[PDB]
């Protein structure tokens, strides 16, 4: 028993992280097969970042201009091509440690691990939601752009996120791997609107599910309610509408503790209409949104 | 900017990982050069987990009973021993995955990441810290017995951890890598008694330093106190007891922030005795204590 905000073993991911520098520009690059990926803004200086031409800024750089180094060794590179927002740096050596990995494009909602980076070298790793908005509320420094954000499904790295900025708001915006924005975002060093962010409605009752599997019962009440009722509450409090799509996703845990999908939405009505009252569930005084019901079950059942 | 509840990187750790069986009871082992490091409750069975006589019951093993697998390869046992708690498995080949590593025993207060494992198998990665009562509250269901903690400083892994038990309350137990458990608790199916748990004061302390760096000032108040008085008000809400060894330590953020460590003392004073007033701090409705002062510094400088 017990349950934490999990993140995947960062092994697999660790064997990519390459550094790449581009005139005195540094950031971090994944290196599977024979290709490192990288945000675009590594070409790019203080004088345009506010707006960078990048094809035209790219124009002015050759492959030996590129440094890539992972570790200790230096990478040749061979070709390099913009994607989107991202850079591809074909080099003439296949990564010997590219795990087998597929690149995905997530949906906000769902859940994934970081591997924060400082100079292609790992420094820490932890779970985070996509949020409605499309932003992430990670933890990133100077140096970190670069570093991914990933899922593992046995020997396989899917690959989800790349981080590109910082929004002003402290916030966190990046790509996928074939460099599209996730939101509105773009990379330039502009004010840029993140819309208003929702909580997860889906995560939240997967929560509450993990809650009553672990012990902590104290929410559940005599009360029932209707999709329709509950989504009233939901949009009264800034929650995703819940749609019979996250009823089924929650199928599993409704079937293992015994209760209906409603009445958990029902605990969780009252739980926005009159808070807490100083209690806790999980060690949390507030409702947590960034367990999917696929973590939950993964968590509660031991998947490796 | 921004602050989570980051793990270090898990790779060094997963490269150690192996399965260990002994007759039908499988958990995790640790292979650091020619030796396996695992629970010796590895051998023992239903009808005397009450209270096992392990000197008798490691007397009708031999080496070739440990079993002992690597992924998908067997490693040969040539050797075994109990110290303290642990079983020792000497096998006739090195970990060639073996990274720097030393064995440190933990402090009370100090924070380590945890690589849960099943059958061998890495799951996920977590940051926890040893309570002030020698439990940690993790997430381990059955076959994660063998599981370590550990921290990393570079290039080396300190093992600090490695899990035996769950206490009847669902909290977690364990042993330093020398097999003695933190704590009172001995490796036996008993009711066991952890003790009053704190709250860890400088950790608390840290983490409204690092709550300040990234904007969250509200908590910030036009008082002081004195080290008397903050305890005066520690031990009413079962905080440890601040000393100045703890204010030695928080040097750093005081000097980062401009906010002498008592004038924090008396706005952690006055979040005890008036609450969070439904306010939240790095995303938390309650005190987190985590978080060393040397986790916020690392945190929010970018060491890798
Ligand atoms: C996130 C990261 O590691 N890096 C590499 C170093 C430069 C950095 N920023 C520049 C770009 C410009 C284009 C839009 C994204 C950010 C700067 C911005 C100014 C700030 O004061 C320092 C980081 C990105
Ligand atoms: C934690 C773990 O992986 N394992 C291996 C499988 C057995 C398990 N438990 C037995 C020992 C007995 C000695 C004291 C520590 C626990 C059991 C206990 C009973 C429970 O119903 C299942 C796990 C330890």
């Amino acid at each position: 028993s017990g349950f934490r905000k999990m993140a995947f073993p960062s092994g697999k991911v660790e064997g990519c992280m390459v550094q790449v520098t581009c005139g005195t520009t540094t950031l971090n690059g994944l290196w599977l097969d024979d290709v490192v990926y990288c945000p675009r803004h590594v070409i790019c200086t203080s004088e345009d970042m506010l707006n960078p031409n990048y094809e035209d800024l790219l124009i002015r750089k050759s492959n030996h201009n590129f440094l890539v180094q992972a570790g200790n060794v230096q990478l040749r590179v061979i070709g390099h091509s913009m994607q989107n927002c991202v850079l591809k740096l074909k080099v003439d050596t296949a990564n010997p440690k590219t795990p087998k990995y597929k690149f995905v494009r997530i949906q906000p909602g769902q859940t994934f691990s970081v591997l924060a980076c400082y100079n292609g070298s790992p420094s820490g790793v932890y779970q985070c939601a996509m949020r409605p908005n499309f932003t992430i509320k990670g933890s990133f420094l100077n140096g970190s752009c670069g570093s991914v954000g990933f899922n593992i499904d046995y020997d396989c790295v899917s690959f989800c996120y790349m981080h590109h900025m910082e929004l002003p708001t402290g916030v966190h915006a990046g790509t996928d791997l074939e460099g599209n924005f996730y939101g509105p975002f773009v990379d330039r060093q502009t004010a840029q609107a993140a819309g208003t962010d929702t909580t997860i409605t889906v995560n939240v009752l997967a929560w509450l599910y993990a809650a009553v599997i672990n012990g902590d019962r104290w929410f559940l009440n005599r009360f029932t309610t209707t999709l329709n009722d509950f989504n009233l509450v939901a949009m009264k409090y800034n929650y995703e509408p819940l749609t019979q799509d996250h009823v089924d996703i929650l199928g599993p845990l409704s079937a293992q503790t015994g209760i209906a999908v409603l009445d958990m939405c029902a605990s969780l009505k009252e739980l926005l209409q009159n808070g807490m009252n100083g209690r806790t569930i999980l060690g949390s005084a507030l409702l947590e949104d960034e367990f999917t019901p696929f973590d939950v079950v993964r968590q509660c059942s031991g998947v490796t």
